[PDB]
């Protein structure tokens, strides 16, 4: 398997614009939740999250990598907001397994990252 996941939530990932200050659909136009995985790599000791939507469609709403730098802000209950090198991946999500299960494994990434 593509190296070994860490955790999953549902949520729909969402993008900040610093430029006009507010959020924005990570992935495409389109929303509806999306289940999103972190990346446990330490083959080079870094971490990565990668989630996609829950539609026929399939298309992956986030990407990008995490080491020892990005650390959970979590707005709300059912939020998680990081800011990595200049963007803000706020993804709302929807139970508060979700975003409660999301920290999980990613905490963990932070934890093993910067020590």
């Amino acid at each position: 398997m593509s190296e070994t996941v860490i955790c999953s939530s549902r949520a729909t990932v969402m993008l900040y614009d610093d430029g006009n200050k507010r959020w924005l659909p990570a992935g495409t136009g389109p929303q509806a939740f999306s289940r999103v995985q972190i990346y446990h790599n330490p083959t080079a000791n870094s971490f990565r999250v990668v989630g996609r939507k829950m539609q026929p469609d399939q298309q992956v709403v986030i990407n990008c990598a995490i080491v020892r730098g990005v650390k959970y802000n979590q707005a709300t209950p059912n939020f998680h907001q990081w800011r990595d090198a200049r963007q803000v991946w706020g993804l709302n999500f929807g139970s508060k397994e979700d975003a409660a299960q999301f920290a999980a494994g990613m905490a963990s990434a932070l934890e093993a990252l910067e020590g």
